């Protein structure tokens, strides 16, 4: 009984961990997008006057 | 992503530089015209009295 219940508990823990990893995948994605935005903002073609970087 | 955005930025810089060079081409042209005008003005056939050089 203890071993079967421990199997159940281990599966529950796997579900929890999968939830957290799925949460962090979108963190990766939006971090990539933010880096792209910064690399684009970094160039001097963009003007602070006409609100290029504020967008 | 950074390399592609850097390619984009480099193309933007090329566009800017082309704008400036196109601006200076007409500077060259009108400077040539001004030199021609001065070389013509420099001769003593022209009279200050009857407004030859003032034109």
């Amino acid at each position: 009984s203890g071993l079967n219940m421990a199997s159940k508990n281990s599966s529950d823990a796997i579900s929890l961990i999968q939830t957290a990893e799925g949460g962090l995948n979108e963190t990766h994605a939006i971090l990539q997008r933010m880096r792209e935005l910064a690399v684009q903002s970094r160039n001097d073609t963009n003007d602070e006057a006409t609100n290029d970087r504020s967008n």
